[PDB]
């Protein structure tokens, strides 16, 4: 197992990793588990209140989101971070593309006044832009 | 270096990984070199004739795609992919889901009769729609 893992890694840092199974059988991963509520872990079969309240209290210290598991950026830094191109959103920004929306319609011969100039962040980025654009079509 | 290692591996299966740096300077990532061209290879300073033609034909072997690095998902099954349930693409299927654009507006309660019924999976799953939705109408 390769979630089981990240989980039994997290619930053994407060001895109860004998949970794990219970994410495993629902299909849970970590980054669900940490959008889970009370009710939720009760759904699972977690119905001690011991470790309800225990694994609860965990889960609200798990601060890593968003777009994971979904992996559908929702604004724009998220996606430059999908990708591995953080350094360029403010560059982006101080050109006018600072949404998805806008994003979508940017072209090959912006970038050198954007300032992405090598030529692997180039083909990267304008990857993501077109297909980008074959999603938003996607809707009709 | 993350992506550099694996750069690093697949040039040492033909004992040109003395280019490693290459692609690094350049920003590519290994997703990104499978879709280069000869001259893009030049571009980056791949300029010997022998090893160009080598590292292209190395490249077309290389049968890694589609939305890496993008992660933006292009047709249902790719999407149910990012996330960790294709098992439920032909379920999806057989009740009308079998498009981006369809898949954006399921709803919480068809989950039972399409068969998503470990409550993980079914979680997973409607945030990734939640947030697909989200995503379109980001565009106005």
């Amino acid at each position: 197992g390769k979630d089981a893992q990240a989980i039994h890694n997290w619930l053994s840092e407060f001895q109860l990793e004998g949970y794990t199974a219970h994410f495993l059988q629902a299909g849970y991963d970590v980054p669900t588990i940490s959008r889970m509520t009370p009710e939720d872990l009760t759904a699972i079969g977690v119905t001690k209140p011991g470790h309800r309240k225990k694994i609860a209290s965990e889960i609200a210290q798990l601060s890593i989101a968003e777009w994971l598991p979904s992996y559908i950026p929702t604004d724009l830094l998220e996606w430059l971070c999908a990708l591995g191109l953080p350094q360029y959103h403010k560059q982006l920004v101080s050109s006018g593309y600072d949404s998805m929306g806008l994003v979508a319609d940017l072209t090959w011969e912006e970038l050198q006044e954007i300032g992405v100039n090598k030529l692997g962040h180039q083909k990267k980025l304008m990857l993501g832009v077109k297909r980008l654009a074959e999603l938003r079509r996607g809707l009709l």
